[PDB]
């Protein structure tokens, strides 16, 4: 246990850092942030009159909810987990209720905006690197964590040497660079048969150029199991020429 909480209390629950492999301290060559940040101007559309919202008089569990319609339909069940019908292979955009909605803060269409609910842990792996794992079982379709970092423009990401922490939000594209500023997600390793899938979500604003990346479990994740997600083709078309994926999956597509 090299750190009581890498989030310094910014998350709803601590994210401890342990090392049972060697004596290396907890990573400290980056700034931990719980929400996305920018290192320049960024004209995100936060005009409240531009927000589409609902006028539900219930807990937004009816087919009339405008926010559910924008999401195709509300995909969250009573527990806040994605319904079985959710398409993990090609996730729809999710629009959660916002402050312009007539509903209450505890309505059904609010999950990602409620923050971290799982017991996660940053840990030293065998390959002398770092990974993240759940310390509890996590049912399928559960929101685990958001991919947080430095929001930057495509051209800006194009002049950065270290590109191993980028995440594309594919006119005019933007990326999230978790190299200098990032949250626990910057430590999740790649996996060809991922237990985590990224979903584009909109909460306080609905500027389509700036979706927020939420990781939902693709199946039951057992306590102690390491978290992972598919980095994608761009990552491997570039890094594939430097090393082979070691996710160790019988279906590994990058080794
Ligand atoms: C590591 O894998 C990734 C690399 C990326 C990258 N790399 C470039 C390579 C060339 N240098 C050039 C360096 C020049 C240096 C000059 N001193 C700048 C960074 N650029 C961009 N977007 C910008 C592409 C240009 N646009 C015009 C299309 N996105 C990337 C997304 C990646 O997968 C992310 C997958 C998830 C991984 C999560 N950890
Ligand atoms: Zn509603
Ligand atoms: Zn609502
Ligand atoms: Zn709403
Ligand atoms: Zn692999």
């Amino acid at each position: 246990i090299v750190s009581r909480d890498i989030a310094r209390g910014y998350e709803r629950i601590p994210i401890p850092c342990v090392n049972a492999v060697d004596s290396e301290p907890c990573p400290s060559n980056y700034k931990y942030v719980s929400q996305n940040c920018v290192t320049s101007p960024m004209n995100i559309d936060r005009n409240i009159t531009h927000l589409q919202y609902c006028v539900c008089i219930d807990d937004c569990s009816s087919s009339n909810c405008m926010c559910g319609q924008l999401s195709m339909r509300c995909w969250y069940d009573k527990d806040g987990r994605l319904l079985p019908e959710f398409n993990m292979a090609e996730p729809p955009l999710i629009f959660e209720c916002n402050h312009a909605c007539s509903c209450w803060r505890n309505c059904r269409n609010r999950v990602v905006q409620n923050g971290l609910r799982a017991r996660l842990q940053l840990y030293r792996t065998r390959d002398m690197g770092w990974g993240v794992r759940s310390l509890q079982d996590i049912p399928p379709g559960t929101f685990v964590c958001e991919y947080v970092g430095e929001l930057i423009s495509d051209s800006e990401a194009d002049v950065r040497e270290e590109d191993s922490y980028l995440f594309d939000l594919d006119g005019e594209v933007y990326c999230i660079d978790a190299r200098f500023y990032g949250n626990v997600s910057r430590f999740i390793n790649h996996h060809c048969e991922p237990n985590l899938v990224p979903v584009r979500v909109f909460m306080a604003h609905q500027d389509l150029r700036f979706p927020r990346i939420a990781f939902f479990s693709t199946r039951l994740i057992e306590a102690g199991e390491q978290l992972g997600f598919d980095y994608g083709e761009r990552f491997w078309d570039i890094k594939g020429k430097l090393f082979s994926c070691r996710c160790g999956s019988p279906k590994c597509r990058h080794s």
